[PDB]
């Protein structure tokens, strides 16, 4: 991470590996995508999600402007596009990305066709905790690839993406361990 | 999930598989542990984390009472204890759990010796989003197993735990994919 004055392991790496998602924001010619690890569910009913976004991201400006975002779930197969989303800045990066933008069902921000799922969100809160804003979004729509979630649970063959450390990513083992 | 009136896939399953952690709360005879998937990092500097906890959890009462919690990172090896933490209620469950409580460095809430890491947190915010409270904690200490994070990144041999769907868990593949 940049801004690490005391060299060593960022305390945050203790929570890793973390799932990696894509955050889509803006619409029209302003459409943007960035990578995000710091995403979680914050409510079951209603379904509400949250994402920590640094004010320096173009995505931050676009979420503030439009009050909407989409969480798109990438597979290992689109890692090159995830890397571009997580390294290049602003809407001009899309012309380097293999992904196709498609209309969302409820929000104006588009979805990514290649994504395993697209979760459409309306911002209901934004709080500043340290050096990121935690954008909290009510889920107002979603789409997904049926094979990625067949029988109502994630299908581990779909190669869900996780981030280990800076440029290193993994997927999950297919061997399921049963707790009961 | 219980409280699902319209049968089908909970929208939240679109974010799965998610990492599973343990949340320790209380101290002394009031010490408790529950499982939690809905945990993320919300700030790099200072290091701040957040966890979504339903008001019905004993953990919720204990975090509210003491203003502190610990995020303990479990491996696949302690899955039986994770399952007990995520199914039984309150401090009496610990006598069914294989884990050992040890003192934390900065908070009063104890750490788990068997955990890959223990992240000690002081509550700085608590917001109610739908049916959970998002407890936001400033990190004031941490400990970890050196082999689990050798060379400053997670060691995938340590068998970090992820949750697929209700009773099903996985770990990560050891094959690392490089983005650059
Ligand atoms: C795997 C990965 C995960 C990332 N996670 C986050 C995150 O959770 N929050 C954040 O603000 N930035 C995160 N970043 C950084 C942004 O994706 C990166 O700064 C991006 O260039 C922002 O582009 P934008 O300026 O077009 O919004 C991540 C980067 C990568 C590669
Ligand atoms: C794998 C797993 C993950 C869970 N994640 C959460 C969570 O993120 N937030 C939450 O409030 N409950 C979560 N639960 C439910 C609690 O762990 C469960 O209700 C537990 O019995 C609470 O115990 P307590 O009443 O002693 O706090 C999870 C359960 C499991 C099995």
């Amino acid at each position: 991470h940049e801004n690490l004055y005391f060299q060593g392991m960022e305390g945050y790496r203790l929570l890793y590996p973390m799932r990696t998602y894509l955050i889509v924001s803006g619409h029209g010619e302003e459409t943007n995508v960035m990578a995000a690890d710091w995403v979680t569910v914050v409510s079951f009913d209603p379904f509400i999600v949250g994402v920590a976004v640094a004010p320096k991201r173009t995505t931050h400006k676009l979420i503030k402007k439009y009050g909407e975002f989409v969480i798109s779930v990438p597979s290992l197969d689109v890692l090159r596009d995830v890397w571009i989303a997580g390294t290049k800045k602003g809407p001009s990066k899309l012309k380097e990305m293999s992904v196709t933008l498609i209309p969302s069902k409820k929000v104006k921000v588009p979805s990514i066709e290649e994504a395993l799922a697209n979760i459409e969100c309306r911002v209901i809160d934004a709080r500043s905790y340290g050096d990121h804003t935690f954008f909290v979004g009510e889920v107002v729509g979603y789409t997904y690839k049926d094979y990625a979630f067949e029988k109502g649970k994630p299908n581990l063959k779909a190669k869900f993406l996780a981030h280990v450390s800076w440029s290193e990513f993994v997927t999950f083992s297919e061997k399921v361990h049963k707790a009961e």
